[PDB]
């Protein structure tokens, strides 16, 4: 009976049920998504689905008049009524300037930098964010991961005890899969590791299903030096910072994420029943690992989506394409109204 | 040295070869990982000079031909690369071990590669479908280096 | 008679009407200057006394708007028929962006990020003076320096067998002295520090002077593991590069620019009558002691130029006055005509 509405397409349609549920609640109101990649073409071709659809509020950024010329050029009528925004010609520009100088004067900014710098959409889509002026931001489409998360970084930051991770959907048939950081730490330690590992727990407790972290590996059990250390480790720090969790490392993919596998070669580990969250012990393994699922997987994965920052803000893979624009805009949509709400209680 | 031994293994079954070195950059030839698959590149190109070698880049760019051709048309990969080669163990063998599970795809191996007899491990969560393919292209390969030493 | 002449009441002199010789000998064309900031307050009020001088030919980067509002206010009449031209807007600017994406591409650029690349200033500037429409830049006077000069060894690069090093010029009352380098290597090895000699060399041999080259460090002829043997390996490997050269090392500052001390303590040396050109251990260095030498000493600097790179091309100090702006400009314009000529000639 239940069994047979797996999260293949059922996970998105979820998710943009509850977009517009808490849209309802809080008075009819869409948040407030800013697209610095305003001449975009794949961002501006999703745009007009995620319009259509009763989404989001998009923001654009750049010259309104290339902007609007891009959009009569594409032949897109429904976003002809869209807040296209100058980040120099902006009201508040000077302020966002004043704060930006304000937050990294010690960090190789001051006055005239912050100013260079804030004519960068991606810098005043970051302040927009950060300054409550917007809900969440969505970057990337057209400039490498490194580059585009960087203002983000910078500007919004993480809030305390908290690592910005990576974290990527894999929507199987029966049940989802969450891959940990996937595109920021390089070679991240056991007390990053950890923590990774509980913040794709509670974004998958969002969701109602009961975490089971999995630190991968390529030994099973073996505690050997090096990867398999840390992620053993990684695992003890994990299973003391949360007791109640079915934490396990180090193990391969396949002990992993086979119950049956598991059961039968060692029995004595504590992770029963499979794992939904995966931790990769490096940047290489997480990112292959992720682009080949979905390239040659017929799984469908949604994502990178950026945790650990204290503001909605994500970026896009240059990779993606308009329905992997779509997914993301509407998981970044649901995490500015979960962020919004929780900022109104205090 | 890895990509020219997968490079004649995928010849043996008459298909061309298309190597790509897998990173988590595109192009970009950054410290660490990028420069180093960027130099591997140029190395097995120089080593083959008929081979279609490109490097660094992703998984996606690297297995999806429209994506290389859309964004990056420089490159020298083209058609799709068939040959993947990995920066460390833990990537490649996640990657292939994750693909087997949660993909729809079959994965055969792994196969050692590089030594004089023919002589297969089984990874220790096989199957015993897993196990009839392995001891399958086993017997290829003895019958191929039989073969070999026997010409000589 | 020569000593109540000294290059610090002739030196800048002698230069300008090199200048004006140079321009009038090539049918008086002046070089053409292309300025990144367009706006700065600093470079304006030098660009006045520029045009007043006929030194160079400025084009002005930036909106030709804000720029002239900006000119305007400042009241200056002579910056009323220079060219301002925006980087977006030129008819060149995709020709620009196809040859950054091409000579770029595999080192992390492509056409999306090319574009955007060349609506910076700096960059724009790098590929004017690269392609020829500029015969040199002169920018950094309102950034720090290491993002000022990354887009031009980025663009214009450096030449064969050559590094980027900046350079500086120490008017004394008698004589001058030439430090390299201050700005871009943290920390030369011996193989660039012989390099960056042997640049400071030529460039001091330009200007009819015969240059003595010493290898600075905190230790007199001592040979010891670290600094002193970097020095002494640096001397050496210049030394076979260039045998007609008098280079000496290690040495301290006080015996290298002092005749009598190494006269006195170490007369085995093979640098006699006090050295001219001074290189220095590591960045921290060159830059504090060229810095202090500025401020608190009555000896008046010059600089830093960029040398090693192909194309003319100089970063400012962001701590530089109008005087400082005005020097480095016509130095540049020096640079710019003799890089014209050689190129012409080829
Ligand atoms: C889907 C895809 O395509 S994935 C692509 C693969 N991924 C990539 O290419 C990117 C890999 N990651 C990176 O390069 C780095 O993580 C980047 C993006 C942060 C580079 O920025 P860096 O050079 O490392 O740092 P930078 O000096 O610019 O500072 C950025 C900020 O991030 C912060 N930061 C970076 N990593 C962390 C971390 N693990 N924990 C906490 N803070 C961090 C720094 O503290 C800094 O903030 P601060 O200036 O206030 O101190
Ligand atoms: C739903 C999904 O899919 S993901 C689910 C999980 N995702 C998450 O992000 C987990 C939830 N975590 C969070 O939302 C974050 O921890 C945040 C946003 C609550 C933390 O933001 P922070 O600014 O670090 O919160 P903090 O606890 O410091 O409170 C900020 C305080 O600064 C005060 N403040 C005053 N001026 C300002 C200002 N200009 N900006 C910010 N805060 C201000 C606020 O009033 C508040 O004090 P208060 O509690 O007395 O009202
Ligand atoms: C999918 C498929 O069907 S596989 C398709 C592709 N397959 C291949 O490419 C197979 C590649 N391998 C081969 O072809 C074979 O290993 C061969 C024919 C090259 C044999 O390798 P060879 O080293 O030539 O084998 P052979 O038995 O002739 O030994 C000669 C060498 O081995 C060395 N050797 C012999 N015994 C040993 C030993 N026990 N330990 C180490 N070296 C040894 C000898 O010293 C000699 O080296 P030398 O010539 O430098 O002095
Ligand atoms: C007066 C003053 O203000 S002095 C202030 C103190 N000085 C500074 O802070 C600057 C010191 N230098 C630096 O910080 C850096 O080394 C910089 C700015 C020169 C650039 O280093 P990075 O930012 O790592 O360089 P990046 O990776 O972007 O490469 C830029 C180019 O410069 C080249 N380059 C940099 N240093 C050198 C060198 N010593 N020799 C040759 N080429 C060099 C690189 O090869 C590269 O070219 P490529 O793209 O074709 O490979
Ligand atoms: C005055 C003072 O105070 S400083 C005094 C000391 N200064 C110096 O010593 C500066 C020395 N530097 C120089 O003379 C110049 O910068 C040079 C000669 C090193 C650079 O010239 P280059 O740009 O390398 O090339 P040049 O234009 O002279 O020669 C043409 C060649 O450039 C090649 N080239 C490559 N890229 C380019 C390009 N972007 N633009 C033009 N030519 C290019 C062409 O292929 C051509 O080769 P070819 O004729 O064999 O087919």
């Amino acid at each position: 009976l239940e069994a047979q509405q797996g999260p293949s397409k059922v996970f998105i349609r979820s998710a943009i049920n509850r977009v517009h549920q808490n849209s309802e609640a809080n008075g009819g109101e869409l948040p407030r998504i800013v697209f610095p990649e305003g001449t975009s073409t794949k961002v501006l071709k999703a745009l007009a689905t995620l319009v259509e659809e009763r989404i989001c509020q998009p923001i654009l950024l750049g010259y309104p008049e290339r902007v609007k010329e891009k959009i009569k050029a594409l032949d897109i009528p429904l976003l002809n009524d869209v807040q296209i925004v100058h980040p120099s010609s902006h009201p508040k520009y000077f302020s966002f300037v004043e704060k930006l100088y304000s937050l990294r004067q010690r960090k190789g900014i001051n006055l005239g930098e912050a100013e260079r710098l804030m004519a960068d959409p991606n810098y005043f889509a970051a302040m927009m964010v950060n300054m409550g002026e917007a809900d969440g931001m969505v970057s990337g489409s057209s400039i490498n991961y490194a580059d585009a998360v960087r203002p983000i970084l910078q500007t919004i930051g993480t809030y305390k005890e908290g690592i910005p991770a990576g974290l990527n959907f894999v929507l199987l048939e029966d049940k989802f899969l969450v891959l940990a950081d996937t595109t920021v730490n390089f070679n991240p330690s056991a007390e990053q590791c950890a923590q990774i590992a509980l913040q794709a727990a509670k974004i998958v407790e969002y969701f109602g299903i009961e975490p089971r972290v999995a630190m991968l590996s390529y030994s099973n059990f073996s505690g050997a030096e090096g990867t398999p250390r840390k992620m053993k480790k990684a695992a003890e720090i994990a299973r003391t910072l949360r007791p109640d969790l079915m934490i396990e490392g180090d193990m391969q993919a396949d002990t992993a994420v086979n119950p049956e596998i598991m059961e039968r070669l060692f029995p004595f580990s504590g992770l029963k029943g499979g794992a939904n969250v995966l931790v990769f012990p490096n940047l290489e393994s997480s990112n292959i690992a992720y682009k080949l699922i979905q390239q040659i997987g017929k799984a469908e994965v949604i994502g990178p989506f950026l945790t650990g920052v204290r503001r909605s803000a994500n970026v896009l893979q240059r990779t993606t394409t308009v329905d992997g624009i779509v997914n993301s805009v509407v998981f970044t949509a649901l995490e500015a109204q979960f962020i919004k709400d929780a900022l109104k209680a205090r």
